[PDB]
C-alpha cells in the first residue's frame, strides 16, 4: 500500500522496473466494490498494455497516468478474455488511437458480451503458444492459450526478462475458496488449463491475477486442486 501510486479511481503499484499492476474497481450490488487488475509493461521507448479496467473513463484514467509518470507511447494491448472486468475499456483505447489484440474468440464472443471487439485477432498452435504472425512487435510479451478454463478464451501472458505470469481470471489465489464465476467456465477443462499455464511459465515466481494481490505459484496448485473437484 505505501509503494501503491493513486491516479483518480485508480491504484498502481511496481511489481518489476519495467512491470506495473493496475487496479481498478467497480461497484457491484450485493458485494460492493470489486476489483480488477492488470499490467502496463514498458518496452524500450513504448509502453504495453494487459487488459482494460472496467470503464472507459477508468481505461483513459490508465493512459493518462502513464503519460504522466512514464511518458511513454502506448504501442498496443491485450485483453484476456471477452469480460468486463479485463475488455470494459476497449472503446477509450481505440480513442486513443491504440492498437488492440485480442483472442480470436474473444472478439467473436465480445457482441455477445456486450463488449468492443479488439481490432487484431490473436490465433494459437495446437500447444497453446500463440502465432507469431498474428501478434507482431509484442516485446517481452509471451501470450499463451491453455485452453478453456474460466472461459474458453481465456489467455495469459508472461513477461520475458521477469519472474512474472499474468493470469487473469483464470487463476485465483492460493488462499481462495471459490473459482469465482463459472458462470462461462469449462469444468471439464479447467484443470488441466490451469496446469498448463503452470507448465508454460515453470520458471514464474510471481504470479499476477485478476482479482488478487500477486501470489506464488501456490495459486497455480490451489486453482488446479479446486478444478479438479468440478469433474
Ligand atoms: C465478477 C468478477 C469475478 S468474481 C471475483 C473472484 N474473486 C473476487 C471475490 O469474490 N473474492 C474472493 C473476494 C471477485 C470474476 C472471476 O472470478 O473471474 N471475474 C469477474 C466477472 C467475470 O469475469 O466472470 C466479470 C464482471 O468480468
Ligand atoms: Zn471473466
Ligand atoms: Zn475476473
Amino acid at each position: 500500500e505505501t509503494g501503491d501510486q493513486r491516479f483518480g479511481d485508480l491504484v498502481f503499484r511496481q511489481l518489476a522496473p519495467n512491470v506495473w499492476q493496475h487496479t481498478s474497481y467497480l461497484d457491484m450490488p450485493g458485494f460492493g466494490a470489486v476489483a480488477s487488475n492488470g499490467l502496463i509493461v514498458r518496452d524500450g521507448g513504448r509502453v504495453l498494455v494487459v487488459d482494460t479496467a472496467w470503464t472507459d473513463d477508468q481505461t483513459a484514467q490508465i493512459l493518462n497516468w502513464i503519460k504522466q509518470e512514464i511518458n511513454l507511447p502506448v504501442a498496443l494491448a491485450v485483453v484476456t478474455h471477452a469480460h468486463q472486468d479485463k475488455m470494459g475499456g476497449m472503446d477509450a483505447l481505440h480513442a486513443a488511437g491504440i492498437a488492440t489484440y485480442a483472442n480470436a474468440l474473444s472478439n467473436q464472443l465480445a457482441p455477445q458480451e456486450g463488449m468492443v471487439a479488439a481490432q487484431h485477432s490473436l490465433t494459437f498452435a495446437a500447444n497453446g503458444w500463440v502465432e507469431p504472425a498474428t501478434a507482431p512487435n509484442f516485446g517481452p510479451l509471451k501470450v499463451f492459450y491453455p485452453g478453456p478454463g474460466h472461459t474458453s478464451d481465456n489467455i495469459t501472458v508472461g513477461i520475458d526478462g521477469t519472474d512474472i505470469a499474468f493470469g487473469g481470471c483464470l487463476i485465483k489465489d492460493s488462499k481462495a475458496k471459490s473459482l469465482g464465476n463459472l458462470g462461462d467456465a469449462d469444468t471439464e477443462h479447467y484443470a488441466a488449463s490451469a496446469r498448463a499455464f503452470g507448465a508454460a511459465f515453470p520458471k514464474a515466481s510471481m504470479i499476477v491475477m485478476s482479482h488478487s494481490a500477486p501470489d506464488s505459484r501456490a495459486a497455480i496448485t490451489h486453482t488446479a486442486r479446486m478444478a479438479d473437484k468440478l469433474r
